[PDB]
């Protein structure tokens, strides 16, 4: 039975986390997203321009080609990309998915030709949402889950550290107590639960859904419970240059938790404290709007503070305190 540990490692302010993965020989840094079901990698097709800065894999030398196959994809923050697919041998942490669908990028949106920290994405998702067409591909998961000991993958991501992706076991190490599941409803293809409650420093709050997602940086949360949160910021005020609210740096957050079938998941303040908003001398907040969608982005800024556990069997999401 196959596991694997593949080490994550955030890039300035924790923006992203990437993860080396060895694709047909070549390695590549993606930038692993619970979000998203599709495996998708800077290639020889785009221009030589784009390629520049990045790891890129070669489909030829390689890859069996999809004939007639294409991927197209949209993110949240209106990011995109699009190309074609080839099948080829993805490992991570020495796990090795044999015939994977690798999507090759042959356009991609400035945001991605900006970032040259990664090289593409690996989805984790659930395999409905995969945008390969005429027929939708498995994701990395979803093709070796039946050779794992388990069908599951762990995450911690930490705060300017190295973290790790736990493939098929559970690291008992890397938590405090007792893991709490909660049931995951895949009917969108994300990772979905449900809150029963929240609090704010000193407010709490009625409960919602959200989307457990590597991919986004922050916590997005209802415009209702953003307002909320930063009404007891002192001086807390949106800059759209920085990105949302802002705040002096040497402020003193709230913590914000949300009860999860019994159990309480808290993000400290300080976790809350982004970054420098790069205006100025504020600091970025780590709660910002959802733009009105209707569902939370439990995000980086939260993922932080947990030991997650995604498992197929439920499915299931499993929490802890970060050990
Ligand atoms: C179709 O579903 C998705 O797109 C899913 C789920 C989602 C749905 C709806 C809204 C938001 C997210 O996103 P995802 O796949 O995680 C997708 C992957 C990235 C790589 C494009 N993230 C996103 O779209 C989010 C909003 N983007 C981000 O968090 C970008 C990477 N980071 C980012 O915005 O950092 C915040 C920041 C602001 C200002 C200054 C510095 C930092
Ligand atoms: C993960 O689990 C597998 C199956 O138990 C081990 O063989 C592997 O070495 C790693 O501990
Ligand atoms: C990344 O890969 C494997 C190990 O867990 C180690 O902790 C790391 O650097």
């Amino acid at each position: 039975a196959a596991s694997g540990v593949a080490t994550n490692t955030p890039t300035a302010n924790d923006e992203e986390y990437i993860t080396p993965v060895t694709i047909g020989g070549t390695t590549l840094n993606l930038n692993f997203d619970t979000g998203s079901a599709d495996l998708w990698v800077f290639s020889t097709e785009l221009p030589a321009s784009q390629q520049s800065g990045h790891s890129v894999y070669n489909p030829s030398a390689t890859g069996k080609e999809l004939s007639g196959y294409t991927w197209s994809i949209s993110y949240g923050d209106g990011s995109s990309a699009s190309g074609n697919v080839f099948t080829d041998s993805v490992t991570v942490g020495g796990v090795t998915a044999h015939g994977q669908a690798v999507q090759a990028a042959q356009q991609i949106s400035a945001q991605f030709q900006q970032d040259t920290n990664n090289d593409g994405l690996l989805g984790l998702a659930f395999s409905s949402i995969n945008t390969v067409q005429p027929q939708s591909q498995t994701t990395f998961f979803d093709t070796v889950k039946s050779s794992l000991a388990q069908p599951l993958f762990a995450v911690a991501l930490k705060h300017q550290q190295p973290g790790v992706y736990d493939f098929g076991f559970i690291d008992s190490s890397k938590y405090t107590g007792s893991l709490t599941y909660t049931g995951v409803d895949n009917s969108q293809g994300f990772w979905s639960f449900n809150v029963d409650s929240y609090t704010a420093g000193s407010q709490s709050g009625d409960g919602f859904s959200g989307i457990a997602d590597t991919g986004t940086t922050l916590l997005l949360l209802d415009d209702s419970v953003v307002s909320q949160y930063y009404s007891q910021v002192s001086g807390a005020q949106q800059d759209s240059n920085a990105g949302g609210y802002v705040f002096d740096c040497s402020t003193n957050l709230p913590d914000f938790s949300v009860s999860i079938s019994g159990y309480t998941a808290t993000v400290p303040g300080s976790l809350i404290n982004y970054g420098p908003s790069g205006d100025g001398s504020t600091c970025l907040g780590g709660i910002q709007s959802n733009s009105g969608i209707g569902f939370s982005i439990f995000g980086d800024i939260f993922l932080k503070s947990q030991y997650v556990v995604f498992d197929s069997d439920g499915p299931q999401l499993g929490f802890a305190p970060q050990a």
